[PDB]
């Protein structure tokens, strides 16, 4: 097991790079030549792509080959970074990321058979040329830490451990890099999760190991989605009593619990919207804070990194792309995208939210550099 990190170039998500053409055409609108040539920046910038649904999938191949076609034009090993998040009864304790498939409609077989599909696309010779990082379910099993009180959560637990264990035992491949979602310190970084936590993450890979035999994981993703600082500049009061107070404290505080348990204790580390701190009142708000930031740009550098545990900083939840709709008649709306750090409006979760990314252009820490 190696850093799939070192001696790659994470690939550049084009789908991504056009969205950002409304950004930069809002601040082309505003005369504002500074902020739009930061956002050109923006799509040059490394991100995941997210599988969310079954009809994503078809992205898969068009992908590869966008990416075997970079790879050979500049010479650089490419390392497609994908998310896999469809899971039964998915995000059980929020409603804004529902997703298409339910446990009371055959769910669990859809997601065997929706993985089935993703395999096969990554195992193309288009697909051998290439190496992958994927990132497995993020918001799936903290929820059976902390959130069994909810009875979604309670009735998808067995679900979500056997749908994880079921896409690791299928991407056993040598050119493909595994990492289990594990939240954010301000989740499972109290004291009292971090055992429960471990144990679950061993738990999934030795059902994984049922199915095939030595199956393997890189380690874990962290930050998946949320604003956490890597290395905090102000220590907010929420954060006192947990020893995971920024993520890089999250990484040292749990990495001797995952050591207990013969887990492997390697992470990626998202900071696609940690470049501000102090937006939150509640380290429990998620749903499109106001005023996020793009943070550190994704990188291996241990000057920035600090930490062997740390294969890299990545950007995987993509900015601008909504945590869930604000709009209280839907049937995904959940209130914590109406809670007082929220920006509303918003559309629907995964939906382009512009003013938000016009946002995190604007409070980007470190600035970005504009690319006029
Ligand atoms: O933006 C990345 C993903 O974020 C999730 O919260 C949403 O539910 C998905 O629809 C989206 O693809």
């Amino acid at each position: 097991s190696v850093n799939p990190y070192i001696g790659r170039s994470p690939l550049v998500i084009k789908s991504y790079a056009e969205k950002l053409e409304e950004t930069i055409a809002y601040f082309e609108a505003q005369g504002d030549e500074l902020n739009a040539a930061r956002t050109r920046t923006v799509q040059g910038i490394p991100t995941f792509a997210w599988i969310s649904d079954s009809a994503t999938i078809d992205t898969i191949q068009p992908l590869i080959a966008d990416a075997v076609a970079h790879q050979e034009a500049s010479g650089e090993q490419v390392l497609v970074q994908l998310v896999i998040y469809n899971l039964p009864d998915r995000a059980c304790a929020a409603k804004a990321s529902d997703g298409e498939f339910h446990l009371d409609d055959d769910g669990a077989n859809k997601y065997r058979a929706y993985v089935d599909r993703i395999v096969a696309e990554l195992s193309t010779a288009d697909a051998d040329k290439l190496h992958f990082s994927i990132v497995l379910e993020p918001d799936s099993l903290g929820n059976m830490v902390t959130n069994m009180h909810v009875p979604k959560c309670q009735g998808a637990a067995t679900a979500y451990k056997e749908g994880i264990a079921y896409t690791i035992a299928s991407l056993q491949k040598p050119n493909i890099d595994l990492y289990i979602d594990a939240a954010h310190g301000g989740w499972l970084g109290w004291n009292d999760n971090l055992r429960p936590s471990a144990e679950i993450f061993k738990e999934t890979l030795d059902l994984a190991r049922q199915i095939t035999p030595n199956a393997t994981v890189r380690g874990l993703a962290i930050n998946v989605s949320n604003y956490n600082p890597y290395k905090t500049r102000a220590r907010e009061d929420y954060t006192e009593w947990n020893n995971a107070y920024d993520e890089w404290n999250y990484v040292k505080t749990l990495t001797p619990h995952l050591q207990a348990v013969g887990f492997p204790a390697q992470f990626i580390v998202d900071q696609g919207r940690s470049g501000r701190e102090g937006i939150r009142t509640e380290w429990g708000q998620w749903c499109n804070i106001r005023n996020a930031g793009f943070g550190i740009r994704p990188t291996t550098d241990q000057a920035i990194v600090d930490s062997a545990n740390v294969d890299a900083i990545v950007w995987v939840k993509p900015g601008g792309e909504s945590d869930g709709t604000s709009d209280v008649n839907a049937v995904r709306f959940d209130e914590n995208c109406r809670s007082p750090a929220s920006h509303v409006p918003a559309p629907e979760a995964g939906e382009w939210f512009n003013e938000f990314v016009v946002n995190l252009v604007i409070n980007a820490n470190p600035p970005l550099e504009p690319t006029y």
